[PDB]
């Protein structure tokens, strides 16, 4: 079979939109634009991506960026067979063969100019140089680019460089207002309701704290592993503490805090 | 036999729980949420993950982590053999492959973005990107991964990202209360109570000097030194001073202080 | 067929000149005399070169410039075949052995003695040493150098040593004037020529921005992908937000001040 | 024979024992306690180390700790020979499988977490970890772990840290007193006693200089090289100049110092 | 044919001497005493260099120094054919072996004790260490070395080091005088002296701003390359703007002066 | 024929001695004690070793000092064959096998615990540790480890350790006076004894501006270079300014300096 059968995403992953970033995004990709998705971890940056390549209809090969990531992953290499010798494409190369959407998670990671490499693939002619196979690759009609990444979590020497930033267009993603993140929650977890919004006040109370002690609020993705753990009858104050503060700060006093927080709101 | 085998834990580990981190672990296990163990060194962190994996009948591949670790180190290779080619999976790779517990003992040591290794291990479809092989693994559905690592005695460059951070569960350890702690000594050496906790007093006394002379008080490890070295007819004043006063410190004075508080305890 | 076919321009590439440059840059190929083109991202440097090597036709071999660009991606390698042992050029060794054009894209991004690499292939007598191969070159009497790069975008340690510098001719590009830029998206995208004039505006704020909390101001290609989205039908508020503000900023009061305007130009 | 009957001490090393680390050296390894001898250089660390293994009738498999040791110089590898692949084990492997003493000399001159691979040789289930060869070996029951450092001779960030410190129980040597470092010099050399006391005057009056323009004071080596020198009938100030203070200071004024105090003592 | 034929200057480069570099060059090979040229970018020191190989009758093998350049870069290499093993020598080896002028360009660039690799072809019996070979050659009777370095265009951690330098003769060339100067573009272009004149004044008025603004003034190469683009017919102010003036600044002020002295030069 | 017939010293290198360091170096050669060569630039360092090493008739194996040398080159490596598999020594390697000198020349150069490769051959037994082999040398008992390095030419944290500097015994070369100086010119090169004096006292002006704008005075090894140049003919300020001040200065005043002593002294 296609050897991007494997990258399908099968079943309808499920995805709350905030605002209108579904149809942009097939706006930016029926004029085959690279995408680049921006917010803080855990806000659904690469459920987006999903879903978005689940109702495209298109493989979505992903890569997880890396500090030590070269560009060397991207592309492929030279296998020393018994047979003696092939090639083997990598997951970018694959993507922009056959057209796939490929999703750059984290690219910011990277060494900013080992992050160059994709400046080919976004020229309006798109190419992608395999100059150790010697191989002049003309990407795919159906290729997408997209990127991932978490603005201020890294260097500013590490940070995209404008060239690399300024051949994208841009989503900026926030956590959801309450409501909208609390019916994620009680979609998810299928936890009830009001114990879904308390959650989310807990949330709402961390991310307050972000710059006062905290580099990021509470998630999306720890209040889902909080109301998972609830649902599985862990008890609430056990649950939060688990999920909500112990994962996001080593400070006693703002433990503290979020601990008093949790036991305001689950008595 | 089972690749696996040789990673079972065979006899039951002895491992004296402080809360109730047995329980909620297990229901971290049985949501298949990542788990993180925060704590200083000897606390007993890594015989909590093996007793729960004696306890959930799970194998359990522990790697010890590096600041020369790569991500290439814990994910498998290709071996040039006289037959002409084979590949051999790492530990990660077998632990995701048939279900087993990997436990990522020190990940802080690495450096942190050669840590965004797991991420992929950690979305809601758990999935294991062999890309020198060209293989894309799916998680076996009884996999489970866990983390360790000493908060502080990193680097805030060298700490856990948010990113990566906030996609586990966690539990934050601590020396047990002096009861425990003799406990812990009477059952792990056979030494008398009351010893034990004179033991546990010099302990406390270092442990009151974090801050004030000692980067780290005495671990729960080196109080077992100490009592399996008396044990052995070791002089108590020799024995604390070789276990729990040279291995932490250099500081002559601090050395001093420690040795005053031993002879005061040990006449 | 030719080893440089696929690197032949077919079809006519749009280029708006500015100034002279057409007649300049054919005037140091007369000459033979490298050329550096210094200028923003986006500013339409590469469609320049790729506009004259259509022009001379000539054929044209870009290669994009890395941070871990090290001498050897760019002259050729050793391949160790089943047959067993063959050589196979690089980019630029190819460029010089049969009189191309050899674009650089981004020189600076590289390690700045890595790319005293290009040296030998600017004396009076033209010279490239594949030293891994034992070869000594002598350039193609109608091989050119062209070399790109952003001024200010770079380190001074990573800028461009004197000793390269003074070994180029020169032109400095900038973002076109208000008319010109419109007539370029109106061409590139058939967006209506106010509209084009109102999305100018647009960047020139943005580009008047640059220094009071912008490192640089909206290019011509984020313009470009404004008017190709607009034309898709995307809301031009949206497009605007999309392609000219996300990609360029991540300061909310930054982003606010060209939201702003954008909302004034376009109600 | 053996593998491990070239690591055998074979004739009784002298040793000088200051206090009782032999007998509580014995009761470490009766406890099979990994053990970590610290103190400035020429103090007797590696002698005591090999007096013991003699006296303990085991292999001792010495290893000198470098700044560019990786983890990859311990362990072992794969040879490719014309037979067509063989594994060959480290000397910490072949320590660690046939029971030898393993002496890690000047661990702390590794970066830091390079060295965090002994820490499976220090559980209560000591393991060791070939993962490039696909083996966990089991650590042989009479297997024993020893290291060596300079403390203060090495960066902070060079230094061991405290999870690694707090796996090992410890010794702190010091330069003998006046009449045993005497002692040490007769029986090594044969020099007269009263001159060995003489040339211990000298190093005593260099180690009261620590601090003062000397970062280490004279050790018991270079006394040994200095009666050794004069015992071949090199004349005593020029012996001690040549082994006593060229050694250990570039500055002028010290090196007066110390040759004023040479030549007041050797007329 | 002789591996040196290639290397042989064959027609007569162009040299215009500035004071007696030439005999004292001849006086420094005849007692076989290594060479240095210091001076800035564009100031003739490879061409003086080539002319010496051209009257002395030698081949001259140039080797453009790096910041990347290993010790391995010079001496050569193993290659692995299908024959099975062969061995093939550098640069710096073969003129060593054969009595060639081996001329390591802009040394300096390399890191500094990369660069103590040439020592041994400087003691009074002069050798080359070919240690991944296992040969140790006799440097040729007739074998030349000569540096070329730019002052204070490098580091002074990356600057020569003094055991490196102190093993050279040495000249320092600058840019020529005035009618010097005028009298090589008019030689090398054939433009009138009186244009070639009033270049060298615009070059002399940029060198005059050396440390007010640039960080070296305009070099002969430009001016040879201002001279040759006014040759095919290029105007006088857009010749000098493209090779004067883009090429040295990105200083909007520093260019609008030279500009000016430009279009105060040529009306 | 030997492996080491090729470092044996032949004809009889002229040395002339400053003080007792012969006879001294013999004494620390019968007792085989590692020998420390201490001084500036050029005064004589190695050709005393390759004196002492024709003296004591033993072959002389030596070693130029890198900052890319890693533990690596000095010890020996595994050669692939086309008949399949051989290992070739090292030059310390041989040196240590069949009790030859090895002169570490610029030992300081290397990465100071590069530089503990050593301690080995230090110890009472010496060993040489071949452990990518899996071989365990005993030195031959006619091995002789000697080391040179220039004091202050170095970073403080490039110096040698002081577990590295106490394992040597130590001489401290300067350059000689002013007649023995004269005399060494006059023996090495013939030029007249009152010229050798002429160009010793320039030597002792620059010396004098050590620390005053000049990193180290000129060393005999350029006034050798001088002396040569003048006995070949070239005029005598001509020779000064090629030999003793282009090699050691780039400042203008410092220069304008010496010259001016040099024109003082040359009418
Ligand atoms: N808009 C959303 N719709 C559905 N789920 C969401 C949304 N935002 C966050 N989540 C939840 O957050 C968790 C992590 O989301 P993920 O896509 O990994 O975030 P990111 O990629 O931005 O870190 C998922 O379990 C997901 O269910
Ligand atoms: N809760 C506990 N129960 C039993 N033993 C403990 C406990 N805490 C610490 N220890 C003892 O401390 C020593 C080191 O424990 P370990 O699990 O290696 O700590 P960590 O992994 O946190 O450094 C072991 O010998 C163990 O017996
Ligand atoms: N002078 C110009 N003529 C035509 N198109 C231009 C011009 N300047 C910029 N552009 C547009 O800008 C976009 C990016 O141009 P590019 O050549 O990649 O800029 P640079 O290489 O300087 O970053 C292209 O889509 C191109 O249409
Ligand atoms: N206690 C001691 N007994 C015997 N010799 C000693 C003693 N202490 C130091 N020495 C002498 O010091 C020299 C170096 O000792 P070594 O074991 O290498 O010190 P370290 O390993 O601490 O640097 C040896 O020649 C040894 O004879
Ligand atoms: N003395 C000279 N005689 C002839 N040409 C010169 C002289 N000095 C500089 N040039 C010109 O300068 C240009 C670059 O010279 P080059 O030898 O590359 O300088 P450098 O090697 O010092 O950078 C050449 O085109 C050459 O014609
Ligand atoms: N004592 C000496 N006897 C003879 N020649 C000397 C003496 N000192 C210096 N030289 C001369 O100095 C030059 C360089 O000497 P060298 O041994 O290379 O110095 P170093 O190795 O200390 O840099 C040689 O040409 C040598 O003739």
């Amino acid at each position: 079979s296609s050897i991007l059968n494997q990258y399908l995403v099968g079943k309808e992953p499920f995805y709350q939109p905030q605002h209108d970033e579904v149809a942009l995004f097939e706006a930016a990709y029926r004029k085959r634009l690279p995408v680049m998705v921006k917010g803080p971890t855990g806000c659904g940056k690469s459920r987006f991506v999903e879903f978005m390549a689940w109702r495209l209809g298109k493989p979505l090969v992903t890569v997880a960026c890396n500090e030590d990531m070269t560009a060397a992953d991207l592309v492929g290499r030279w296998l020393l067979d018994k047979d003696g010798t092939r090639w083997q494409d990598g997951p970018l190369t694959v993507a922009a063969r056959y057209g796939a959407i490929c999703y750059l998670d984290e690219i910011v990671e990277a060494r900013q100019d080992t992050t160059v490499v994709i400046h080919p693939l976004t020229d309006h002619r798109r190419t992608l140089p395999l100059d150790k196979k010697g191989e002049l690759i003309r990407a795919h009609p159906d290729f997408q680019l997209v990127i991932s990444y978490n603005p201020g979590y890294q260097s500013l020497m590490k940070d995209l460089k404008q060239s690399t930033k300024q051949r994208f267009t841009g989503f900026e993603f926030d956590y959801p207002n309450a409501e909208l993140e609390a019916g994620i929650l009680v979609q998810e977890t299928g936890v009830a309701p009001s114990i879904a919004a308390q959650l989310v006040t807990v949330a709402a109370t961390a991310r307050r704290l972000k710059g006062h002690g905290l580099d990021e609020g509470i998630s999306t993705r720890l209040l889902v592993y909080a109301a998972m753990l609830m649902d599985d009858g862990v008890a609430p104050r056990a649950a939060c503490r688990m999920a909500l503060v112990q994962p996001i700060t080593d400070d006693a006093d703002i433990r503290a805090t979020l601990e008093h927080a949790i036991d305001m709101t689950f008595a």
